[PDB]
């Protein structure tokens, strides 16, 4: 019912919300997470319940960034919803997530938020300690 964060996904990018379920919720961490194809039930507006779970009933989003997340267009709704709720950053509510190689540009409107990169291979040993930790605040 209760969330502690809605996780922003295309198709191609559900596979890190795998990895993302395993080291968040099967874990010590015991995180919460709404991923649309297990928590969101047929049947709702894909605007209308993406709005009110990101608004009243998960605590942040999370965004898992890639190339074919720019290729989609809900991911970019619920993105602009999100930097809409809090803008300029203010209350920590919205993650942005790198966690494979690109070859085209970063959400240009995400560009003032810190990403959590799974690239870097001399960071990638805090990136589930930060996401557990930035995921675990009110």
């Amino acid at each position: 019912e209760r969330f502690d964060a809605f996780i922003c996904y295309c198709p191609s990018d559900i596979q890190f919300v795998q990895e993302m379920i395993r080291q968040l919720e099967q874990t010590n961490y015991r995180l919460k997470l709404c991923v649309s194809d297990r928590d969101v039930l047929p049947g709702t507006c894909v605007w209308s319940i993406a709005s009110e779970l990101i608004e009243k009933r998960c605590r942040r989003m999370v965004v898992v960034v890639s190339d074919d997340y720019l290729q989609s267009k809900e991911c970019d709704f619920q993105t602009k919803f999100a930097l809409s709720l809090s803008p300029g950053a203010h209350q920590k509510r919205l993650i942005p997530i790198k966690y494979k190689a690109m070859k085209k540009e970063f959400p240009s409107i995400l560009r003032f938020i810190t990403v959590c990169d799974y690239t870097n291979p001399c960071t990638k040993s805090w990136f589930w300690t930060r996401l557990a930790k930035a995921l675990s605040l009110p």
